[PDB]
């Protein structure tokens, strides 16, 4: 059904598309950036969602190709409209350890930034919780090198998987994205709200910015805003959308 | 060299001994409890340290036997002196998911507590970071059952492995033990101290107690005490010691 | 449900029993030996068949303990009646690569043979098809050592898994056991019968003996006998049975 | 060094070349066919041999692309000279389970055969021993479909990996290729020769043809010929060579 060969074939047939989800300033509601997500549109049978292919992409290693293509395609999509983007427009790309450590990764990040404007945009590498970067000198060298080139980092889905305090200690990242399981449970249960407060306090000393993921309702947003979260993202504002529709809805109007 | 069969044989030959490390009130320096640790004394060749056998104990499943024996032996060691123990004396036992989910686990915990005094002692199950308890109804039922019997829980080596905010959200534990990597780096680096502050703030709302592990120097202790940590443990006070020596040094004088 | 810890606990609780299946001379119908098989009798819920635990026993490594116990228990079962066993009575034990390479394996085989009579019995190590012995000098040394001690080898379930011509080339074994899938399909399909002929021709040059497994009907037996198979085993004669019943039915009458 | 991304890049840069090894009638020495093998010529550093990339091609799934390209390129190479090929000229292509089960496989095989002459050539899918086709109705349907289109099958490297009697039982193939480890050891050791005899007897009933692989010396050939092997292949006649050289040496003279 879903195999490494089917993923390879799908990459060659360009069936993996960059869908783009806007991200907003929590204070003002204004567009500040986006996240690039992947959708597999199988020509006959339809969507195969990330949950069914990403893991196998990761274990097979094909994720490296997929992420490279996605980065390239995102540059193509946003280049025509880059002069219309707000200043300091954030572009979130999901990065696993495999991609981060692969030969040629830094180069691919530079190509994206140079095409779009070294100083107009901010590339945010959203480090995944499943396949954490190893805590080694060589990993830290790649991390520092990218930082020197004004590329930034997020701990994605923070509070789940391997997204622990240790990653913040080993790597001075720039953003923390709060997993949706805390955003959506804050004020259903007894600790989730407290956990968000904790992530807010965590960020404050080193001066990191926080994004709440999975914001689905207005009460969730108000709650996140009240607690000092900096950016918001979720279905309340918009799900991820095809690039042309991202441009048409959120950039060019 | 180290195999599952060698571990089995070593269990039958009683080569795995409960060594006991005292734990202290951070405010006053007073003895409040202990942790039970395992040492493998191979008759010819000497110590085989936990790092070389625990993982294989865990993957083989033999850990369940080992932990059961350790619990039993700890009861035997402390029973003669239980009337000399301070009130609310804490006994820390390291528990993996495998042990926690095994048939007969709750019974073994009760046997320990009943032998030593339902109300004199407090059993603390120190949940490991490597092999986390699954987040399921059945796991939560076992957890709640043990709580109803006045047994308590710690997230051990918090901030490392799978010891994440999620575990605190899924399981209302009673203690957090701060991994030594934060205790010992707090005031060498730029975030470790901040991380300890964060763990202190985390605990405060639900009213959990914190123990700093790996306290090795007086400056580390002072630092942990100053930051509001409740209990201290480490080589500064004492390494783990054989039971008879634990009793002789810390209980019976 | 079935875990490594449950297998460990079951080993300690002696829930894994040696059941014994007789093996017969194809020419005469006479008892020539047996195979020792394992049955897990779970005290409440009943049988857990080999298909559900062996693989996990193998990957966890616990198989080494289980096989050792089975060998020991087989000696205990047959010792009281060893003087009643036919001469050259074969005892088949199922052995994986893990058991074969584990420290202490040769010793366990000798203990079995010495207890039962160096020259009355023939121990047959039935090498499994799933977890083949590696083709290395060290493996061959263990193999040769055991041969020098008059212990013999079978390629079990030959024609399936990794039970290939290569194993016969690397290890001069003494027996081939034909997988039941060929025995039972010989004269349903177009090649299975031909495959059995092939295994018979294979054995003839080096002078190996063949046992047909899974003999279920008289026509299957007649067919195997006609094709020059030396030994027969299967439900037609008897399924595996508890030891006491093996002794009572096949040895002591 | 060797990664899935490097393999992808190498495919796009056409660094994987079809080298072709002739195959001959054992009786007469006459050219009867060929096998298509892959060589990775890295532009700076030189050859990367199959042992270092095939496994990763297979696990990544990229093998499907590579095999497709190889099939296409083989058609291009032989088309100009197809009228010069002997009748019933065999073309051996190495096929793993992944390729065999991938969408579009049957079509690629037809394209090769139609380009070269439905009745001049015989396509032989050489099924690998490492990644066996699963024994399922759906696999058998694909197998039967290809057979109806006059495409044929070989069990490659028979006697090693998963190349067992079972594959012959599940799939009525047309050829068996004897692994070189038996060809080259026949008359060094005590069983290898016997194994070849066995493969010859195996083939005879269903009427399969045998090819001896890795024929390196004249004595190996004479031995294989004497034992009733139908086709020969190996360095004694020719190693694999670039296509142009295959055509120039073995077809066009």
């Amino acid at each position: 059904i879903v195999t490494p060969e089917a993923i390879s074939l799908a990459l060659e047939n360009h069936e993996f598309k960059p869908w783009i989800q806007p991200v907003f300033c929590a204070q003002t509601g204004v567009l500040t950036g986006c996240e690039v997500l992947v959708r597999w549109e199988h020509p006959q049978t339809g969507i195969i969602p990330p949950d069914q292919f990403i893991p196998l992409a990761e274990s097979s290693g094909l994720i490296v190709i997929m992420t490279r293509q996605l980065m390239k395609q995102t540059a193509d999509i946003l280049m025509p409209v880059k002069h219309l983007l707000p200043d300091n427009f954030h572009i979130g790309i999901n990065v696993s350890a495999g991609c981060f450590l692969a030969a040629g990764f830094e180069k691919e990040c530079l190509n994206l930034v140079n095409k779009l404007g070294n100083d107009k945009i901010k590339l945010v590498l959203e480090l995944t919780e499943r396949n954490p970067i190893p805590v080694t000198p060589e990993a830290r060298a790649i991390f520092d090198s990218l930082h020197q080139h004004n590329i930034t980092f997020a701990l994605d889905d923070f509070g789940t998987g391997y997204a622990t305090y240790r990653y913040l200690q080993a790597f001075p990242v720039d953003f923390i994205k709060i997993d949706k399981s805390f955003v959506q449970m804050a004020s259903v249960d007894e600790i989730s709200g407290h956990i968000v407060d904790n992530i807010v306090e965590l960020a404050r000393k080193p001066g990191l910015s926080i994004v709440a993921e999975g914001v689905e309702t207005q009460e969730q947003a108000d709650l996140m805003i009240g607690k000092g979260v900096h950016f918001l993202q979720g279905y309340l504002y918009s799900p991820p959308v095809p690039g042309n529709k991202f441009i048409s809805e959120w950039v060019m109007k």
